[PDB]
């Protein structure tokens, strides 16, 4: 008999068509069998009529590599139907380092002392003896690699410090680690050449993991930071994932009609992806650059000074007598929000066929983006039902089939017999984020639940006590 089974509802199965009256039962771990299941026994039959049932969402860009250990119960992403994390994007993973004051943007998942993991595997064996709510899928960082490996970083690595990061890099894809992410634009990294990424990135042929990368510049040299991307993704001859796409600074709104035709050129050359967030504002450290810095930025956290979590950067630097520019230095460490995109564009981005949704929360934040919270239902809701900017089944393959299959991520992302039992069942009439600027923490509306491996992990508006997630390999 089925452990239980969802019956009345419309199953939307993450393979982009319209969804469908049928019943999803469920055995164990697995989907035993997905249609009019009334013959079937079931020690229980829950009713979720009205509701769809669709596969869990994956979210393929987040900052959870320790969120994963310190709040295992993972309430900013099952809040929304999150049943899989991808972690360690930008260059940034929790491993392999020990370091008690990482640089930024590494310390964006610092909670205190956090970076204690020596080696990947470490890493990967503590979230299996305490796993978290949710499924985690991790990549290394290369920015992680150089602050272990380098003792200076502001400049191009050696053949021998290249050797000692590749070496790291192998290790964590023979443990378990799905690929290696890079992000040349923040300080860590800026200057490593491509050739170093390149190096580095060796090992991912011979493992068969995925690039990942926070472009070295999302802006006026856009072009020229696709161009390298792609050169990689060539030389690597890997599947190439374009993180966070966007293109930022009012001098460059509009051109994602240009940055998307580039892509869609590369990817009937090459394989190449690519994922985005729901809104107009990016968030990350505290940095010194001009685009950033041009429009609305609100801090997030501020080491030297906690109180300014949650202001505007213009009203504390004026005060300061200073520019945005100017007066970051002595505010960091520091995290910031930053209003530099153009909604056309983000809509654009999100619309094109391809594109897969991340988050990109920064769950350790003290006054965060609100993506944290809202991403999934964002799409789900606002763009797909109120702006009809994609049929439902699709915004959910955005999040799930597609999601799934460019992580490599196998028996997930489907409502398939025989696949794992990571589901969500929400209202589509009434599915919604509920996080604002104003108040970034605010539960989704419209997701009644949500199974991980088949268990409950998200039921009557609260984490269910479920530790039912697990390190995936790819
Ligand atoms: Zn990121």
């Amino acid at each position: 008999p089925f452990d239980y089974i969802l019956s009345g509802g419309t199953v939307i199965d993450g393979t982009n068509a319209p969804g469908r009256l049928a019943d999803v039962g469920v055995r164990g771990d697995r989907i035993a069998a997905v249609g009019d299941l009334s013959a079937s026994s079931a020690r229980r039959r829950i009713d979720v009529a009205g509701k769809v049932v669709s596969p869990g969402f994956i979210d393929s860009h987040t900052h959870d590599d320790n969120y994963l250990l310190k709040h295992r119960d993972m309430t900013p992403k099952i809040s929304q139907g999150v049943t899989t994390v991808v972690t360690g994007n930008c260059g940034i993973s929790l491993a392999p380092l020990a370091h008690a004051n990482p640089p930024a943007p590494l310390d964006l998942l610092d909670e205190g002392g956090s970076f204690r993991f020596a080696r990947f595997s470490d890493y990967l064996e503590a979230l299996r003896a305490a796993p978290p709510a949710v499924n985690a899928a991790c990549m290394v960082g290369h920015s992680t690699l150089r602050a272990a490996v380098m003792p200076d970083l502001r400049r191009e690595a050696t053949a021998d410090e290249i050797q000692a990061m590749q070496a790291l890099a192998d290790d964590a894809l023979a443990s378990g680690a799905i690929g290696i992410s890079t992000g040349a634009f923040y300080p860590p990294a800026a200057h490593a050449s491509t050739e170093e990424i390149i190096e580095v990135c060796r090992p991912l042929i011979t493992h068969g993991g995925v690039y990942a990368t926070a472009m070295r510049d999302e802006g006026e040299h856009i072009v020229q930071a696709l161009e390298e991307t792609f050169r990689i993704g060539r030389e690597l001859d890997v599947p190439v994932v374009i993180s966070h796409h966007k293109v930022m600074g009012k001098l460059n709104f509009g051109r994602s009609k240009e940055t998307l035709a580039l892509i869609e050129a590369a990817m009937a050359s090459q394989d190449v992806s690519l994922d985005a967030y729901p809104y107009v504002a990016g968030s990350t450290m505290l940095k010194q650059d001009r685009v950033l810095l041009a429009g609305r930025t609100l801090i997030t956290w501020c080491k030297p000074y906690p109180e300014l979590s949650g202001r505007d950067l213009e009203e504390i630097a004026a005060e300061r007598g200073k520019s945005k520019y100017d007066v970051v230095p002595e505010l960091q460490p520091a995290g910031a929000i930053y209003f530099m995109m153009d909604e056309p564009d983000v809509q654009r981005i999100l619309a094109f066929g391809p594109t897969m949704i991340g988050s990109d929360g920064l769950p350790h934040d003290e006054r965060p983006h609100p993506r944290l919270w809202g991403t999934f239902p964002r799409v789900l809701g606002h763009y797909s039902r109120d702006l009809g900017l994609f049929p439902l089944e699709t915004a959910v393959w955005k999040m799930t089939g597609l999601t799934a299959a460019k992580f490599g991520l196998a028996e997930r992302g489907q409502v398939q017999p025989g696949y794992y039992a990571d589901l969500v069942v929400f209202d589509p009439a009434t599915v919604a984020d509920s996080a604002t600027f104003e108040h970034p923490t605010e539960r989704a509306a419209g997701i009644h639940s949500v199974y991980v491996n088949g268990a409950a992990v998200w039921e009557d508006q609260s984490f269910t006590g479920q530790h039912a997630g697990r390190v995936l390999n790819r």
